[PDB]
């Protein structure tokens, strides 16, 4: 632990499956600042994957949560209510889309993929926000993750661009609903980060390298970058910001053509 | 008929339910400019309701279509293929959401309503565009309708805001896909057209730069831009046709609160 | 003459320097649709250059105007008042910036260039709109030109990006002011039109959804929308006429880097 | 002092004339986190106003700076170079416009007001950024202030809306220029804050109350809100964000009509 920005703040982080993800980068930053964190895992099968990550962060409460199953989500919040009685933050780092449809054209998106992607990548945040609300009695902060594909067309993203635009819109509506209770709702629009030594996807190598060479900072977004932004939005530093999508992308969102 | 801007252009307008519809305003405008139009109607049960609208427009082709049903959409495009052989334009002016959840809070949105609203209000446009594409062999123009609730919170617009934001994003992705065939894809973000609706209309009247509400004719005008050769150069765009409402950052100091 | 969309509309087009100008494309389009146009020229010294352009358009009124000089602008509007008695439209298609500072870094921009660029490229539109207003007694439409460099960094656009962002903002404030008189105020954000310029053109060709460059005709089309009755319902807007470039978030994977 | 987020970071804050301003709120937050700050003052006349503010923050270096005078700006940076040798941050909290023109219509803006407003409210940031650049040898962060009037028409703002749109655009261009050296450039778009017990301006009372009752958080932006956002962007937490305008406005920017 390196500071106290999150000292006394309890929160659940949804989406930590390995030590390479944005969700991990957020968990590490808030734990390093004194937060008390619960991590979710998809099902009994994956508990073994999450335990060591949890142990290494000092997390003592791990809970099953499959965000596509309302009962799973309800149970998870019941556990947090029982263990803690209240909640200060929620981090939603969950997305899903059919990988085979990403390789093709958006216009050929299937209804099943569209609805499943929308459910998991967008609606789940709304449902989670509704369940968090009654536990967040001393205000709080609810955070999700987005990406520039919500705003502009980028490769290998297709229906997720549409889901993330929906998400970013939902953040605004939720902020209004939850703001009277001083609950902030925000998104981080993260630049691409390498999670895999080889994804085997040329578009992903392309996305990463294009961002690296053409972003104002001339590097890729790191987990620590995203951690720092999450610390802003989830601690008291971020009290006056809600409904916002903050770009944590080394500046890429300002580029209209190419670095020269 | 008032002009020839759409002369020789064939297209299908989806969403003409009555003579108050945005779809109706667009139909009237493109028909007045020489377009050959097909109007969809939901099913035979409701055909009697579209008939007199078709007749007053001079439309001679009406075709059943439930935009929530892939087979229905496929058959509608097969009809157009058989009757016309090619297609110049599509107007998608259809939205659905649970009326009661609109009256509540967005945070209380149910899954069923979210998905149903998203299917009809957003996905149907993408599917329809997928079926239109093979018919649009001399380029063309595909147009949908949105609202400022996609960009900013409008009370009691709730999940439709989220659906329209998805729709406007889909316009961009579709523009990239269909642009290879010279097909443009655009949206009109319309102001409310002259309880909850009344309040919104009144609010837009008092606070829009032009100090009036959007009309069907305003929307028909913008549709004529985007659907005719005038608009060949614009794709992926959402054009505000809202008397300027979109630029206002606060209630006008000169307007009463209501 | 190809149509009557602008029949009976009188307006002044500022910025017609040659037959490659955006101003020229708009002039040709509104003249082809029946508009009565006045063209400005900078001073008598350069009148010989506008003459044949005016003549080929059928324009019979040309008037000196240096947009950096308040008295020049005033006298131009006094001429139009005397000749016409009222005005329906204004097109402002004029920009200036130091060509050498464009080749450098934005951070090295000098004060003199910043202010001069801002005066000519941004303030002149506001002043011109102030002088047009009293003449626009049956509503009307005031139109300026912008570029995507207002919204995103385009290399070597530097201070013009900052000026165009100011211009697009001014469009919104002006829409609120002039909307009371039913005058619309809008911008077209144009793609580059078919060294540095070539690179930009090529880049837009490879990466725009429609896989082609913007043309003068595309821009004339959009101007016809906004300046005619078709566009009565839109104000404060910046419409992208750029073959969809504005929706692209990254170089196309199918395009070569250049 | 309450923490260490800015420990070892040296920076100049331009625009602290009293203890009610956004610039003061920023100075207080970064000083409270261990920053070493220089405050500027307009001229010898106002040194007396700034000294006590400086004393109370623990600031030891105050320097004249009139941002409309290039020599004044150059001298100020010379002083910082001599005293410190390098710089970690700059905060630009300076705007000017003719108050009499604010009361009327934007369309009636005068050329003199337009150019003076643009010079002080927009160009000065660019010039300041150019002077900061060679001193910012271990990266850094340059921050300015903006307001929703840049994006949307709001009352009693007129040409400042145009200047702030220009500013926000300049932030993007500057971020590209300075980003190779890992200098971030960003803006905070602050909600209105009451600085005066009575401004005597009805539009200002209106703006404040409209923001208070219609923002998602149902309160006005505070100096501390803006301080917290400045801490994000100016400390290491903000390393991955550049070219951004972050809304610190209690959510007001998401409102399309009115709270209900």
């Amino acid at each position: 632990r390196t500071g106290m920005l999150m000292e006394g703040k309890k929160g659940v982080i949804i989406g930590v499956a390995n030590d390479k993800s944005l969700a991990w980068g957020i968990a590490k930053a808030v734990c390093a600042q004194g937060a008390e964190v619960a991590l979710t895992y998809l099902s009994e099968t994956f508990k073994k994957r999450v335990d060591p990550l949890a142990e290494s962060l000092g997390v003592k409460l791990t809970v099953p949560c499959d965000v596509s199953d309302a009962e799973s989500v309800d149970n998870m919040f019941k556990v947090l209510a029982e263990e803690w009685g209240s909640l200060d933050f929620v981090v939603h780092a969950v997305a899903f889309s059919d990988k085979n449809e990403l390789k093709g054209r958006y216009v050929d998106t299937s209804l099943g993929n569209f609805l499943t992607s929308m459910h998991i990548s967008c609606y789940s945040f709304t449902y989670i926000a509704s369940k968090a609300e009654p536990l967040m009695t001393n205000g709080g902060s609810i955070l999700t993750l987005s990406y520039y594909g919500a705003e502009k067309v980028v490769p290998h993203y297709n229906v997720m661009g549409v889901c993330k635009a929906a998400l970013e819109a939902s953040v605004k509506y939720l902020a209004v609903d939850l703001g009277k209770q001083q609950i902030r709702v925000n998104a981080i629009s993260a630049g691409p980060v390498r999670t895999l030594a080889s994804s085997g996807i040329s578009d992903f190598h392309y996305i990463l390298t294009w961002n690296k060479y053409n972003s104002p900072l001339r590097r890729n977004t790191t987990l620590d970058d995203v951690g720092g932004a999450a610390l802003y939005l989830l601690s008291d530093l971020g009290r006056g910001t809600t409904g916002e999508t903050v770009h944590v992308d080394c500046g890429y969102h300002v580029v209209g053509m190419k670095s020269v």
